């Protein structure tokens, strides 16, 4: 036979191993409109109606946003917008209340509860009113038969909605 | 009540959703030694003995390499090196053969098969011999009771070994 | 050479493939005690204090319940019970309210919100009072540094608490 | 207010938690045919040609087998059978060799290596020949663009083929 010594410069002792990694996909929507009816004297919402243009989704990656519009997700061709309609506001105190409404995603509609947190009812710089507030809640993909082809393994059944709102009085 | 118009500049309609992502962890080892006995006339390995200093692991991220040395992985304090010992080379042709040997990781030992692919038996620039060759194979973490605390879900039971070798004749 | 025909009776064309399956682990606790202070005239809880003997966990499989007591979960030796202490009840209406309290699991304590749903305030068969009600809420394993070794992949970070209560007046 | 004592008989302190569980799906095929050319004097295969009726899949659960025929898997309407064609047998010894061939699944074709293990070349009860042997190997779903909609997370990219064969001489 014959004996050899490695040449460490052009020798590689390598391995490959596959692991899973959980992560949050976080996005907003650039285009939406809403109607806000709110009584500062009693700190109660009276009407809250929101429409969100699915096309305007932004999850900081253009190739995924496009993918979102396709049949296995949003179907933005057939269903161009998602809507929220307040049916009930149940007051907890002046900072806090429980908002019930109807959400529609791709033409399927379910009633949801959002947690209203009033973050400051001011009379702004110009003598005209402002308000801050947040709406927070969790919805289940399965309740809206959303992304039904994608397993609840790969992508979570749970979607967390955070809506942060500044808003000025009308006219 | 009262009516408000959003101020889109300080309003955010956001969502968070958790998804899984598979990925390969790929690494080498910077420090190892081997003994290579090989007969160019018959293109057969005669002896292949390798020792790899666990401490020298490099998976291009220093905080994971450290973690690798801990009890839930390598136990590098107690078991500072991993070893491979050839017990058998079964020739397929002059380019190809099936190497059987004993691998020991953290003091547990199993016989493995690697796929030997001879990538070129030359007589180098100076009149003295060289050889290229690769060893490739898959081993199961469970066979070596490796990382036993980490599920076969989070991290794959399968480890793929690629060893790429250039090597010069002795003395 | 030579030609052969299969004998289908002792021939098997087989395959193995690994897949993931999500599932709910659902359990109760057989031994716990509570203190219930409740005013039927205003349908408000005044005091709700609960202690649950970790040892009495029942997830319909004895080998997992034992495992639950070990260091990588409950540490039932060191921390034999988990406790809930009401700090606040915020009334929504006569059927509904938001209970805030302190939960302690393995000596770590966080304030939680449970959704109180009063399911029927009767005066029972004997002339003495009864009440039904449920408490429902979600807590995050990570908030209580629970099962910290087990990834949020293998086991969900989210735990759903359902407490169903029938309860009779005292003495 | 008022004080209550639980009625433990109609009280339940419950929890729900979601976890993942890996498992093997194991199946065979009830209907297939093959052509077997084998030389006992040199223990070499000469020809091995197999066709497997996709329709005859059996993974011990009828509702999954049906599902297997659909577009997101087999497409059994369009592609009713899968085929294996031996292109090469490389002998290791009289018990062992490396079989290369072309596998076609749903009209996509890749060359694969199977590990031939001869388990006993007898002359049977009646004076006519028999042979046992196994073929074993791993193929990647991704190489055959199989189940492309199903992630490599939910279902493994790796498929393990075990073929166990008894076989009698012809005519």
């Amino acid at each position: 036979m014959k004996e050899y010594t490695l040449d460490k410069a052009h020798t590689d002792v390598c391995f490959k191993i596959k692991h899973l990694q959980i992560s949050n996909v976080k996005g907003n929507f650039k285009d939406y409109s809403a109607v806000i009816d709110f009584d500062p004297a009693s700190a109660e919402f009276k009407k809250l109606d929101v429409t969100i243009k699915i096309a305007s989704v932004n999850t900081e990656n253009q190739t995924r946003d496009n993918h979102l519009q396709q049949d296995d997700f949003f179907k933005a061709k057939k269903y161009p917008d998602m809507t929220f309609t307040m049916k009930k506001y149940e007051k907890i105190d002046n900072e806090k209340g429980k908002m019930t409404g109807t959400l529609t995603i791709a033409g399927v509609s379910k009633d949801i509860v959002l947690d209203a947190e009033i973050g400051g009812v001011a009379k702004g710089k110009d003598g005209k009113e402002k308000i801050g507030f947040s709406l927070n809640g969790k919805i289940k993909r399965s309740d809206f038969k959303f992304a039904t082809s994608t397993s609840t393994i790969t992508l979570s059944d749970d979607i967390n909605l955070n809506i942060e709102v500044e808003a000025n009085e009308k006219e």
